């Protein structure tokens, strides 16, 4: 083994904690999440751990609602069971520095964008015309 070099995506790596959220209930309604799941999911303040190992990126969410972990290679579709229990087909790419995560299920699509802004990691969730913005800080 030699030590690999870094990458772009190193700006995302770390341990992050949710500090604010706007319009997440409306985003979840647009997605189709039911009432009791929305209420409990909307209270959560997860910790998100992002790591890279070679070509494989892992995003772990540790949450009082539902722990999740996804591992992927940019550009390469994978199966994902979301925190709210959708079975989706996901592809995550980089668009100029923004991680773009598209989920497809039941003929529907939603996109979750993740971007560094100052010391924060801003997450924009989009379903049709409804956007939610979630802001994470370093833990």
């Amino acid at each position: 083994q030699q030590m690999g070099r870094g990458s772009m995506c190193d700006a995302f790596v770390g341990t992050w904690k949710l500090v604010s959220s706007e319009n997440f209930d409306d985003y979840m309604k647009e997605v189709g999440v039911g009432f009791a799941t929305r209420k409990v999911a909307g209270m959560a303040k997860p910790n998100m751990i992002i790591s890279v190992n070679g070509d494989v990126i892992t995003i772990k969410s540790e949450s009082t609602f539902k722990n999740t972990e996804i591992s992927f290679i940019l550009g390469q579709e994978f199966d994902e069971v979301t925190a709210d229990d959708r079975k989706v087909k996901s592809t995550i790419t980089l668009d100029g520095g923004v991680l773009v995560h598209v989920q497809k299920w039941d003929g529907k699509s939603t996109t979750i964008k993740r971007k560094r802004e100052d010391d924060k990691l801003v997450v924009e969730c989009v379903m049709k015309g409804v956007t939610s913005t979630r802001v994470y800080e370093r833990a």
